[PDB]
């Protein structure tokens, strides 16, 4: 209920702060017009510092798009993948496609570990169970399709959000019932 | 090359330890000289020379593991495994692994990357070093089931044989 392995991919569920993560890539969630708002966005901006914002605006104005990439500044990561929640598209669709785009960028950069927050869960954005359903659909699809790329994928739930943590645990549990899984016990 | 046992994930990885991203990256050193060895050299180059200043400060002031910050590594801490010559090398490995995983709980560490301590300098048969390393990781998983940990073993891409020993060892343990 906290970690499984499928082919060349490890998937972990973690209670903690995304902005205090150590990974190749940490994943932000933002309004494209304003990245100073939201639990994740706020925490990642505070932690990384204000120069991450300068770069964001430079790369936006230049026009780099569901995912925009910056460096990590004061995060313990190399890159940040800022997921851009454009209002013009249905929120389950943005999630689906943004997840695909995040994992494809992983292969494009020999990224070996990437940490996501509970994307989509937001507030009245997407039913907790659906967001987890979708997140796991993408991670598993990638694992089947990209078996030669070793990758650790974390979902970091904020310690207070016990219900989101529960949805995610519960979702993994179901998926394992339906999979080989290199999981053991001692 | 990856399995999960209780609340612990264990991965076997081809790459550079010094280019790792973890809470903790694990060095291997001669205590009186940390500029020698593949691992030691790579970690010193990457982290830079201030990691050496701190090493000497912490050593002189005052033990199988000495802890520094990570400087230019993508880590919070470095656990320098000190290979004191007065003790058998299989013993240092065993106890230094134990002490590294204990420090993980002490410092609330969620991921730690180890090179294959004792497969190089100290001569130990690659199979034995793997046997021992997996002994400790599994024991920790049983004994410390409430502490989530990711543990990586990072073999340099050239040594297919050490990677092979390590793969092969994990494979057996899965059967058990």
């Amino acid at each position: 209920f906290n970690a499984m392995v499928v082919n060349n991919l490890t998937l972990q569920i973690v209670q903690g702060h995304i902005e205090w993560q150590t990974a190749d890539v940490i994943v932000n969630s933002v309004n494209p017009h304003d990245i100073t708002v939201g639990p994740v966005a706020k925490s990642i901006l505070q932690q990384a510092g204000v120069e991450m914002k300068s770069e964001f605006l430079a790369t936006k104005a230049k026009q780099f798009q569901l995912v925009l990439v910056t460096k990590g500044f004061n995060l313990f990561c190399k890159y940040i993948y800022h997921v851009l929640w454009h209002s013009e598209f249905p929120k389950p669709q943005i999630l689906k496609h943004a997840m695909k785009e995040c994992l494809e960028k992983c292969i494009e950069q020999n990224i070996t570990s990437i940490s996501f927050p509970a994307l989509g869960t937001g507030n009245m954005e997407i039913k907790k169970e659906t967001a987890a359903e979708i997140l796991f659909d993408e991670v598993l699809t990638f694992a089947k399709d990209h078996v030669k790329h070793q990758l650790t994928v974390k979902f970091v739930i904020f310690p207070t959000d016990l219900e989101i943590y529960k949805a995610f645990s519960s979702e993994m549990a179901k998926r394992s019932k339906m999979l080989s899984l290199n999981n053991y016990s001692v």
